[PDB]
């Protein structure tokens, strides 16, 4: 159902664009979300569904929407509104400065000190997950590798059970790709109900995982409350989750497709680092916003306190006016642009740890499995959302191709 468009919208900036499920979905979703920048649609419109709202589908907008946040808020960041208000991680719902302190503990916990520490272990991880599949020629993408690997690194990280995946993946899976089988509210109580007595245990016998450091910081003099302990690793979850899980099937789909791309890297690795960058704009898959904090004109268009925005982090590297030939995967583009890790004050913490994670399976994988393809009569399908997603990924190959290291 469309809802009824709001006096202050005028008609001709109407366009009833579906963001959790696009209508060229089946072109693949980057593909579907690009149809906003045809020639057909202003830079700003107003979309009907998901209860109304606005989506700037430009680079410039986006970029510019994300700095200015004292009219663009971080407080109702998710559609549709209800979402966007039992939103409530740190520092995510917050605006600066009251994000600054927020920022930097989380970033002792996910930032590059952290990526540097733990390499190794990454490094191991997808060198025995990859030598594991390689004798089979075959594997499911999406659960034999997508998942385990970002998702143990995270759980290591966090120091949780690896049995508690199953249930923490569906969690963050409806707070970014809803099934309708709860509301944003309902599976944030429930992962909050997950971590609440482990953040109890944590700040009673502290420990040196995420967790605990999270859990006994110190924020602007003086110690992190539970909640503001909870709200904090309740957004670690989900980026641990379903952010490098989802982008690593775009990637891997579209390599299964390229043996020349394949090649390309596996000759000359010292490009894996760009060819990680532009598969990062090409596959880029989030979208979030902000809301109005007042009536405010922006270019020519009248928006009203209370209004949403979708800023769709996923578009600015897909539009032409930022790249040639946007949907072309180019490695050696002179300027790879995009906002794949957002923009302004909420620039992606775990950025750092990501294409960490997207360059050893790069490598590691085109090493052991330089030719493989996918499976024949595989109809790949993507889902989109807050955070767009690969739902399987059959590959197949030809073990005597393969080889161990
Ligand atoms: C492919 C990988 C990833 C992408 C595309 C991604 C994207 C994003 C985007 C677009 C934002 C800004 C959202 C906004 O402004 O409202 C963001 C923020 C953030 N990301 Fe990532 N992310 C990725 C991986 C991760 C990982 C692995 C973690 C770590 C668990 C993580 C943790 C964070 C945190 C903590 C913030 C909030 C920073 C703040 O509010 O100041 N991200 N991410
Ligand atoms: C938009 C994001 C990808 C970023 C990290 C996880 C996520 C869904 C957030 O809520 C902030
Ligand atoms: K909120």
């Amino acid at each position: 159902n469309l809802a009824p468009l709001p006096p202050h919208v005028p008609e001709h900036l109407v366009f009833d664009f579906d963001m959790y499920n696009p209508s060229n979905l089946s072109a693949g979703v980057q593909e579907a979300w690009a149809v906003l920048q045809e020639s057909n649609v202003p830079d700003l419109v107003w979309t009907r569904c998901n209860g109304g709202h606005w989506i700037a589908t430009r680079g410039q907008l986006i970029r510019e929407a994300y700095e200015d946040y004292r009219h663009f808020s971080s407080e109702c960041p998710f559609i549709p509104r209800e979402a966007g208000e039992a939103y409530d991680f740190i520092p995510t719902s917050m605006d600066p400065p009251e994000q600054r302190q927020f920022r930097a503990l989380a970033n002792q916990v996910v930032g590059m000190p952290v990526v540097d520490k733990l390499e190794n272990r990454i490094q191991e991880l997808a060198c025995s997950l990859i030598e594991s599949l390689r004798p089979q020629g075959q594997c499911n993408f999406t659960e034999d590798y997508a998942e385990p690997f970002p998702i143990r690194i995270f759980m290591l990280l966090a120091g949780l059970p690896e049995e508690d995946i199953p249930h923490l993946k569906y969690l963050t899976d409806q707070m970014t790709r809803p099934d309708g089988s709860m509301t944003f509210a309902e599976a944030k109580e429930a992962l909050y109900d997950y971590l609440i007595p482990i953040i109890e245990q944590r700040r009673q016998k502290p420990g040196t995982d995420a967790i605990s450091i999270v859990a006994n910081g110190q924020v602007n003099g003086r110690p992190i409350t539970s909640d503001e302990a909870k709200r904090m690793c309740g957004l670690l979850l989900v980026g641990g989750l379903n952010t490098v899980v989802n982008f690593l099937s775009f990637s891997m789909e579209f390599l299964a497709k390229s043996p020349e791309h394949r090649q390309e890297l596996i000759e000359r690795p010292e490009r894996i680092p760009a060819a990680c960058e532009e598969l990062l704009r090409r596959f880029s898959l989030v979208a979030d916003g902000r809301i109005l904090t007042s009536d405010y004109e922006f270019h020519g268009v009248q928006l009203k306190k209370g209004d949403q925005i979708l800023l769709p982090q996923m578009l600015s590297g897909l539009d032409e006016r930022e790249n040639a030939c946007p949907m072309h995967v180019d490695f050696s583009r002179q300027k790879v642009s995009h906002t794949t890790f957002g923009h302004g004050s909420h620039l992606c913490l775990g950025q750092h740890l990501a294409r960490r994670e997207i360059i050893v399976t790069l490598k590691e994988w085109l090493t052991r499995i330089p030719d493989f393809s996918i499976a024949p009569g595989a109809q790949i399908q993507h889902k989109s959302g807050i955070v767009s997603g690969v739902q399987a990924l059959p590959l197949v190959w030809d073990p005597a191709t393969t080889k161990a290291v």
